[PDB]
């Protein structure tokens, strides 16, 4: 197996410095396990927090080590267990070709599966994410007004459109004109708002003329300052994401905002609650699915994906991602089937 090691910690944002190429013998399957061929592998914010050795909720990427991820692999090995040759299975090898494994992947067998790649996006991770931040956390109503930053990305434009088939107006926010058109045009939102506009917390402001009822908050910093004086009475906000501040080396100048922050959510009464969907949702699991199979046969949920191809690709890529280069789930295809 090729393999993406992480060279070096990142300072700021990652570069092609941080990432490593390296080829190594990838075989012992053994017995009681199996060799899993990646085809395709995910790429996701949350990774350059793995690059990075603060105290997180995980344990950071050790130096020279592979690179973490969920991917979608066929099996190669005759596993012992209950999965043969062929079938499909989403894993969790990251940026390599080949792992051994042994639970507890997902069968998507196979090997004739009709998209696997979406068992990373609407069907899998960032699909479950919006689900479940949105609707056990947000709990939309009829009439609640919904926002959401980098709206036409993963979680984004999932969140925007389950919000718009659960009866929200969904007010978008993306970076850069194509951006907004789309999430208007393709994925249903009523408006977006470029934040790179100059007078991005004006219009902002405009189109909010009722207030915020729901912030699923993905991004932070100058988004989440035009969000607040714009929050409504009892207004709920999942905290999935605060992007913005990934490749932050320090904190803002100015005076402390954070008892600023707690008297806001007191007086507005408002709840704000963080959520990481790899906590064991595994009740939730099955209606998220049978749900979003059925939204996405009544054509509710266009799913938009980035595929590029090359796992040597990979790094630079994730790199992009992190700017709004992609345009949609960012997938990298590191081998064909
Ligand atoms: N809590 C959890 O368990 C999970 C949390 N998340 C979080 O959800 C968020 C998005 O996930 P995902 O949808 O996969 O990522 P995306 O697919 O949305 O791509 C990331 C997007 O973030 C936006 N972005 C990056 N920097 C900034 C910035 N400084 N200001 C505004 N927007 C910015 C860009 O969209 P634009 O081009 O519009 O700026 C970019 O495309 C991330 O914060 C991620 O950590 C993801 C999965 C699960």
């Amino acid at each position: 197996a090729r393999q993406i090691v992480l060279a070096s910690r990142p300072v700021g944002a990652p570069t092609a410095e941080n990432f490593a190429l390296t080829q190594s013998d990838i075989p012992t399957p053994a017995q009681g396990e199996m060799l899993l061929r990646s085809v395709y592998l995910s790429l996701d914010p949350y990774m350059r927090g793995r690059m990075s050795d603060a105290k997180s909720y995980a344990e950071p990427v050790g130096i020279d080590e592979v690179m973490v991820g969920g991917t979608v692999c066929q099996v190669e090995a005759s596993n012992h267990a209950e999965f043969e040759v062929g079938e499909w299975v989403l894993a969790y090898t990251g940026w390599q070709d080949y792992a051994i494994s042994d639970g507890e992947g997902l069968i998507k067998l196979g090997k004739q599966p009709s998209h696997p790649s979406y068992a990373l996006g609407v069907m899998g991770m960032p699909g479950f994410t919006a689900y479940m931040g949105l609707l056990d956390i947000g709990q939309p109503k009829e009439g609640d007004t919904l926002v959401v930053a980098a709206a036409t990305g993963a979680v984004g434009s999932m969140v925007g459109q389950i919000g718009k088939l659960k009866g929200c107006r969904v007010i978008g926010i993306a970076g850069g004109e194509e951006k907004c058109q789309f999430a208007k045009d393709t994925l249903g939102f009523d408006e977006c708002i470029d934040h790179k506009a100059a007078d991005f917390a004006e219009q902002l402001a405009k189109v909010c003329h009722n207030g915020i009822d729901i912030y699923f908050e993905n991004v932070g910093g100058k988004v989440f300052d035009a969000v607040m004086p714009l929050l409504n009475t009892g207004a709920r906000i999942p905290l999935c994401g605060l992007i913005s501040q990934y490749n932050a080396t320090s904190l803002p100048e100015g005076p402390d905002r954070m008892s600023m922050l707690m008297a806001q959510l007191l007086i507005k009464r408002i709840k704000m609650q963080g959520f990481i969907i790899f906590d064991d949702y595994g009740h939730r699991y099955g209606e998220f699915a049978a749900d979003m199979t059925q939204w996405l046969a009544q054509g509710k949920i266009h799913y938009r994906e980035h595929l590029v191809q090359g796992l040597e690709n990979a790094p630079d890529a994730f790199i992009g991602l992190l700017e709004g280069k992609n345009f949609g789930k960012m997938v990298v295809q590191t081998n064909q089937p």
